[PDB]
């Protein structure tokens, strides 16, 4: 089951999280972890907030002091793996052994097929060396264009705003953060950016450009001296698709984190998994999955009588004044809006039930609600709406109770 | 890899086809066939064809002679499986001992929410046992309506018109065959069935029935002395939702059969896999998939040098006067028409292209295209366009060159 040696591909959060748990649950035996950045672990959200802004890498590190005895290979890419001989090809020309292969490679930021042969400066924001190169061109009252309005997006332009840059922001579906956000969270965003100044452009696509200039597909321009691409990741799946397992922008796992092949796992960012709220496979992108999905599978690979992966999604996002916090569904047949909601001093909580049961809440500005509404929602309580409503009501008594 | 003993969960197609592959590559250990249906395995495309006008269910049993030294458990069905100690409980309460596990449970029609009070006849066609009791109301001058617009539902509809019996049919989708079948035979296909007295519905749904009448969404009615429900099949992948294998409508798995459980594989109907021509997962659910994934798995079970399951797509429906055969992916760029467009003695191929390359094909009443195109298919073959329309083309001789 577990079996000795350990090998990890990738060194971000769900690998750290998962070697950690592996040595805090007991297993004693060789762990090598290979990781392709030569850069210390770090985390990842800090790179459209505070990093962004303030620029001290060394705030943004990964504990790994719960990972004792772990050799990381920085700087190093996994080439291949050999189910079959057990073993991993490595870019610097050494090969290594496993008992248990755990793939934990994250994704990778979607290019934007008509912007590929672009004269002007085009970026992506993934790592620290993409967030230092994007830093480095937030020039105040310079112009950025950024093309999604995805929730690193948002945060990069309110980050730009902050630092006195000039944003646009194309977005093809009619509302911004279009996967799993309530569109009453939606709408509300967009009131907000606008109100700072960022140009929105709704149900707007790149076509091109020309000599620093963006072109739409209403037959428009945009003219900036910077691009950022956001439209989403796609899983660095390729060494697992490579070796026959099955995948699909994704790679395919259980709740223990079983790929298709013995003795090969997979965690965080590249897994395609079952969502327990929707029933439906899906390819969650969120730090308290890599984290969590990490724990678990290690707690069960060293203990087999531990449950699999059984947390439900949830995730924030930091873009200026909004403090966001979002869990679980983002709509069901019923919203309840908990506050009013208005950009003058933002603080208010959605509700989303299905047919009485609590599959999904957010939050703005309101982290003490946020804990007992995600417990709510993870044993599907039907509560009273009327007191859900009420702003009377206390939710951490409603929680524990 | 192959450990003995092998059990089957399901005794259809694919697991027949399965079970004949393992004998013919050598394999010699026990196999037991567990098959909850009380029939000694048939063929199910008759059911909508021949027999359902006929009624001889010893012309479509299938060929077990290729699979001898088989135990094949009928009339009992498995009821879990625990894969930590490789056994199989059976509702006879029998338990299974096994070193190789195969799910070939294949799937089950979609009920009808809306129909699920109804107090007149409402069936769905997927067994031996179903096809009995539609056919005992085929009563000629009777009236039936048929949910759905797939190759099933449109096959019954062509046997019960040359039956005598007055048919109606309800689509919410725009076009028959809204799954993998080409807009241009879809269109074909609807004026066909108009033509012979079909009276088709496009763009409804069924929102209830009221004493042997339908309810439609448009505030309309249809009277019918028979419902025969069609809108598509879900996969029987309850015992590995249970066991802990990743499923969704579907088990996942590589090409090489395996799931997410280490000796468990699946075939079939059940399967939710790879299409090489899209490069994404999917749930095929045609007879050609249910023989030769079958087959690849077996073989390669048997021979791990060999390849894993690498055949392409493709399924055939007999409706009325019209053979139809479908191969590869229903759209591209580009459709090349050989041929006319007619009621008139029909007779037509459709080659689907991208990028100059053949994605797919599409042969109604020419058995003799569709060979040579299903191998031009399998090889990418991008053949000069012109030829491809040009009808004095031979497309044999391109196949074989
Ligand atoms: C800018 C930004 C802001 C974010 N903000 C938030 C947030 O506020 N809240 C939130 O819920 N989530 C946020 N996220 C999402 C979050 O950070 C991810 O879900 C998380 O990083 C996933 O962790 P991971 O370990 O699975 O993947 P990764 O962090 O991508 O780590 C995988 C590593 O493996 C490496 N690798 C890939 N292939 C190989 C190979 N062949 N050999 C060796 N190494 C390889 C990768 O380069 C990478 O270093 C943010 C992400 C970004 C980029
Ligand atoms: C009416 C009809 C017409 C069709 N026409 C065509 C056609 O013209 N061309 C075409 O390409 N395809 C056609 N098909 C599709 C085709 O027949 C299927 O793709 C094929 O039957 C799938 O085979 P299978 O072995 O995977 O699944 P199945 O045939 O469904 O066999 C699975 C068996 O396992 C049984 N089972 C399920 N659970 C258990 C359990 N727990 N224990 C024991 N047994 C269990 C099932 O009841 C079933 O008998 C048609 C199908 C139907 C129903």
């Amino acid at each position: 089951a577990l079996k000795a040696p350990v090998v990890v591909l990738g060194a971000g959060l769900a690998s750290v999280s998962f070697v950690a748990e592996l040595r805090q649950a007991g297993y004693q035996g060789l762990i090598t972890v290979v990781g392709d950045e030569a850069e210390r672990p770090y985390d990842r959200p800090p790179l459209s907030k505070d990093f962004m802004a303030h620029g001290d890498a060394e705030k943004i590190r990964l504990d790994c002091k719960r990972a004792p005895e772990v050799e990381w290979l920085l700087g190093v890419t996994a080439q291949s793996f050999d189910p079959q001989a057990h073993t991993v090809a490595l870019s610097d020309g050494r090969t290594l052994p496993y008992g248990t292969l755990v793939l934990a490679t994250g994704a990778a930021p979607r290019a934007l097929p008509t912007l590929q042969g672009a004269t002007m400066p085009v970026h992506t924001l993934r790592t620290l060396e993409d967030a230092r190169r994007i830093q480095a061109g937030l020039r105040p009252q310079s112009r950025l264009l950024i093309v999604g309005g995805g929730v690193i997006g948002l945060e990069l332009a309110a980050t730009a705003r902050t630092a006195g840059v000039h944003v646009s922001l194309v977005q093809t579906k009619p509302r911004l953060m279009s996967r799993a956000a309530p569109a009453t969270l939606a709408d509300f965003v967009a009131r907000y950016h606008a109100a700072q100044g960022v140009d929105l452009r709704f149900e707007r696509s790149v076509t091109g450009s020309v000599d620093g200039v963006v072109l739409l597909d209403d037959g428009t321009r945009i003219a900036a001296d910077m691009v950022v691409v956001g439209i989403g990741v796609l899983a660095n799946d390729a060494l697992a698709r490579a070796a026959g397992l099955a995948c699909d922008d994704g790679i395919f796992v259980d709740a223990y984190g079983r790929t298709t092949c013995p003795d090969v796992y997979a965690l965080g960012d590249v897994t395609r998994q079952r969502n327990p709220l929707s029933g439906r496979f899906e390819r969650i992108e969120t730090w308290s999955n890599a984290q969590n999905q990490g724990i678990a599978v290690a707690r069960h690979l060293v203990d087999p009588t531990a449950p699999g992966y059984a947390e439900l999604p949830w995730y924030w996002s930091d873009q200026g004044a909004l403090r966001i916090q979002v869990a679980g569904l983002a709509s069901g047949d019923e919203e309840i809006v908990r506050g009013e909601v208005s950009l003058d001093a933002p603080k208010f909580t959605l509700i989303e039930l299905q047919k009485g049961r609590i599959v999904g809440a957010t939050c703005v500005n309101n982290a003490r609600d946020f804990a007992p509404l995600r417990r709510l929602l993870a044993v599907g309580a039907k509560p009273d709406r009327a007191a859900l409503a009420d702003p009377a009501t206390d939710l951490r008594k409603l929680a524990a109770a």
